[PDB]
């Protein structure tokens, strides 16, 4: 009778629902807002703290800040907050009777899986539980069961090969270069046209032209040349004060920190690289179908023309005689949470929740030896 | 009207058919599969145990186990898989209804004897059953009464004379130097190039690469001459993975082992010399008919210029007043299961076989005294 | 009248000095740093590369490059700086008139040989060289002539069996499981608590950290009990920043891919059954020697109770009438070098240099026929 909820909690955006929909009910980000200046009116509603797109509505008069940094649960008050305001006042539910389904990112530490079985099910009293892998529920939403799935956030970007079913644990690859950091690399880099952004509200601006006004470069260097020559690859964003802004090309930069890293002096190999030593780290006979099947998610795939760029580099990277193919399907920045909505939705699924009675004789740690 | 089941279990394939067929229909190689990475996809028939060549399909998420070591049967569950495999799915046969003929090595012990009877009687339920030596139904198949024969599978290298179908149990001699031996030599050898093969999955790689590119020199010190001398004799092969390897004086190196057993630490003669003092230790009229009836089989003697070597080996052994003559048919690697199919369609055969109420009121023990 | 030098060029470190001495004077690991950054000071004293402990000095403003990987030297031009280095710099000694001693392991490639030969003999002009097996040495500074040597450097881990002075080449095993497998492991586990390590400059921390606070379990199952009982395995660490660690079961889990090599997911066996197994291959009579004469030579068996659980494993392993002694000196670090030392400063050694001229009739393929 009872259906189960789905809450895929990023890095930067929560996306909550219902198991068996197709999209998900409720998506807004993850942040909480408090205000930086004294109130003058008497009245007014002033709350102490504000939480979802009520405290991105009126950001101007909040510092904002994610409980989320890099996967990794840092404020737990506020992610209370999150998960109240996500169960009563979006999806206007009663979480007694539901269960529920968590995403996690691999080589996550384990004190923020424990905290995160203590935290929901002493407080709201849930009759279920169960943490889940991103990349698997990517897998389950793109529905065949070999690949290897390239997931990044905003704050993780984590590489996992699967072959029939079986993961492998010691090719897994994590970077912490995300989309947070190239909205800082994109703070710095428009300081030479003379616009300045050091704000929170200046924060998501920033991310909000990144995602409306920015694509990934087939080839750095003759584009950089003809951005240099020519002058048709700027463009114009008008900010919410009435400024206009130009810019030229940094909406190209910006993204090669994800295939450059030495941006940002970060030491790490680019993500090109990255999957290729994921590829060559799995055993001999299965990299054949790896080549063939390089699956996307999350928002940090939505830059257009990474889908290109990508299969350029590995086929450079990749002995010739190899077909490379790049599943990159438009819904793919909600792709994890329909995995969700296909896990739940499974009658072989339904023994390996994590009820009541478990977490009672043995303590948090059964979400060791349940999930995953 | 009930048709007997020739099952040849060799120690690398197993070969099953009917009897009075020209060739055996269910080939597969005798592996067994299981799981050795962590299954995370809930469903879709994740068994634990793979057998066959859905097991060589699957090879890169498996630890393969062969059940047989040298014509010895060491893990008998999987031997009873294997057999559960050929009978019900290959061939898709009630085993209840049909006599059975098996094929072992010589010189083997007779507890192997006593198990094959107990599982083929008590598991199967069959109502005929028989063991015959490999050598025996090579000399069926060959269509002649007088020769030695020498096979040499997967594990095991033996040779039986006979003469007149009277054959001499003193003079038959076996060695443990076959394929497994070879492709272990060559996983040994291919190091110095640079390449490296450690894990079980690509031992068959490693095997198809023996099987593809490998023969034998004529004579070994000039063939490593040429190629020190030259680069003709070199040869590349692709891997699965895209790479592209090169070998040179290694494809003539590996199958000099079973001509020179010194190379692997073993301080036994060449085959050439097994198959000489073998016809010394016959009677001394007998010989002549001996050396012009060489008859050759197994999969091991598929080598390009292994006849012409043991030609010279033998005539240089040999004094020099006879003609000395080696019958290799082109489909020898199956003239085990052929004269099978050659053995249980005789009239004067159906008289011999073990009923089910000769091992009722013997036990294990008829087949030592009936069979051989 | 001239002295050799002998110079240990293992994986990780560099042990370099004089015949007939007890310890080395040079010892360096094989590090070569480049920078990375911009540099805006004019002058400094500023190098395009940096090599040795000036590399280790200096390492948060460079990126470190390991020239041999698991025993394979890949990068040349590095290895010639750091032959460069430890020749001119290191020990003040001019190399055109002092004949040097250079080890290998096992089962190597052969085209690093002749190129160890090459640049040996066309760039420095040294007068003599001789290449040698690293477990003979081992067992030449164990004093005795009968043995099995397990060595594990940073790279290699080979099991060697030899019975008065006489080798058994196809009883040698080879196993790419070594300390540098170890501290990528180790970086692995270290995210459960937290602890991020992503660059190679602290890749050094993590090792020095395996080095000082790493030990051997006895049994792993008691031993992971009591870890999670209780608190009295823990152990605190300094990062030189100034923040303090604290690792709990991570000191013995580590050592534990020594024994349990599925853990980084490779399908072969501990480093106690790959002994067991060399002894096995060996003959039926000198096994009575094998077991009793247990050497362990190199920086990774330095762990506290390696020994012991070694000698448990073996004892499980072998029959319980044999007695199994494990020869585990304090000084088995540095024993391929003193074994060398040894070597060089023998009498009836001064016969099988490869010296100048025999190299120059006989190209570099001189180091084949004369050197092991
Ligand atoms: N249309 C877009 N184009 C480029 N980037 C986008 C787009 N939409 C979202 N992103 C990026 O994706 C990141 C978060 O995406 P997502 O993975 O869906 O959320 P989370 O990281 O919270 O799971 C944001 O930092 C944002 O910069
Ligand atoms: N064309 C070939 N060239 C070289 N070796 C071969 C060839 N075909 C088969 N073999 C070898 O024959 C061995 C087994 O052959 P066979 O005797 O038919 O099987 P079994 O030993 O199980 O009875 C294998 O190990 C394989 O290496
Ligand atoms: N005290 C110690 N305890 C544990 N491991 C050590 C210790 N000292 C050195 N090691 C390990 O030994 C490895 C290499 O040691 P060594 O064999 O001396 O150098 P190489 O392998 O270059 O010959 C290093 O990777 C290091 O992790
Ligand atoms: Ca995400
Ligand atoms: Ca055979
Ligand atoms: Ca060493």
């Amino acid at each position: 009778e009872t259906t189960a909820l789905v809450c895929d909690n990023g890095s930067g955006l929560v996306k909550a629902g219902f198991a068996g929909d197709d999209a998900p009910r409720a998506v807004f980000p993850s942040i909480v807002g408090r205000p930086r200046h004294q109130g003058v009116m008497v009245g007014m509603g002033q709350k102490d703290s504000y939480v979802g797109d009520e405290a991105q509505s009126k950001r101007g008069i909040l510092t904002l800040k994610y409980p989320i940094e890099h996967g990794i649960i840092t404020n737990w008050d506020d992610m209370e907050k999150i998960w109240h305001h996500t169960f009563y006042n979006e999806l206007r539910v009663a979480p007694e009777e539901h269960p529920t389904l968590l995403t996690e990112a691999p080589l996550n530490p384990k004190a923020n899986r424990e905290k995160m079985t203590q935290i929901m099910f002493e407080t709201f009293n849930v009759p279920a539980m169960y943490v889940a892998i991103q990349a698997v529920l990517s897998l389950y939403a793109s529905g065949r069961t070999t690949g290897i799935v390239l997931d990044s956030g905003d704050g993780v970007t984590h590489n996992v090969p699967i072959y029939e079913g079986y993961a492998l644990p010691h090719a897994i690859m994590r970077l912490d270069l995300a989309g947070r950091d190239l909205t800082d690399y994109l703070m710095k880099i428009l300081t030479e046209r003379g616009y300045s952004f050091v704000t929170t509200a200046e924060r998501e601006i920033v991310r909000d032209i990144k995602e409306k006004l920015c694509y990934v470069a087939l080839d750095f260097e003759n584009e950089m040349a003809t951005a240099a020559s020519s002058s048709s690859l700027e463009k114009s964003y008008e900010l919410p004060d009435g400024q206009v802004i130009t810019i030229g090309n940094e909406r190209f930069r910006c993204p090669e920190t994800l295939f450059q890293p030495s941006f940002i002096g970060m030491e790490s190999a680019g993500i090109h690289e990255t999957t290729y030593n994921s590829i060559m780290k799995c055993d001999i006979d299965i990299r054949k179908d790896l080549y063939a099947n390089n699956v996307m998610s999350g928002g940090t795939t939505m830059y257009p023309g990474i889908a290109d760029r990508m299969q350029k580099e590995i086929t450079a990277l990749a002995p010739s005689t190899m077909k490379i193919k790049i599943i990159a399907p438009p819904e793919r920045k909600y792709s994890v949470w329909i995995g969700g909505s296909i896990l739940a939705s499974l009658s072989t699924f339904q023994q390996m929740w994590i009820t009541k009675q478990e977490y009672d004789e043995a303590g948090p740690s059964i979400v060791h030896r349940k999930c995953f």
